């Protein structure tokens, strides 16, 4: 579940970025 966690966490950082 930590991975489902790194997934949304990756789209969040990339969301702010661009």
């Amino acid at each position: 579940d930590w991975l489902k966690a790194f997934y949304d966490k990756v789209a969040e950082k990339l969301k702010e970025a661009f």
